[PDB]
């Protein structure tokens, strides 16, 4: 049913993953990227959480 | 590459998907990093801090 | 049904 | 070798099936040959002949 599909595309995943270490790609390096940003990002606006807590919105705007 | 490039095609696999969302992120970053940076050039270091 | 095995012949 | 490798386990290919089978019987080789050796050296091979 869905099996005969689900075995072709481990391989062809299988396949894929074998010419992504030939060729010396790192297919998670984006998502990675992306990981570390997500953090800077959440660290940039817990300081900006903290001067609106400090000031207030009125002063801050 | 091109062998891959049908793989990925036929596996549905965006792989430029996460290089996308890192530069989004990145944008967001220098957004707020230019907030906290305006904030400080109004209230000062020894204020912030 | 079909389907699969066109989407196999389009990788092929 | 990789590609092969993966299409070996997509056809459920045991490649050393062959490799382990000959390995098994080269030890029952050398089991019989023990045992014919020992029955040599107690009749010689005059006798065993």
């Amino acid at each position: 049913l869905e099996e005969i599909t689900k075995d072709h595309k481990v391989l062809a995943r299988q396949q894929l993953q074998v010419l992504a270490r030939y060729l010396k790609m790192d297919l998670d390096n984006g998502e990675r990227k992306f990981l570390k940003e997500k953090d800077t990002v959440a660290e940039l606006q817990a300081q900006l959480d903290y001067l609106n807590a400090e000031l207030g919105e009125f002063f801050v705007n």
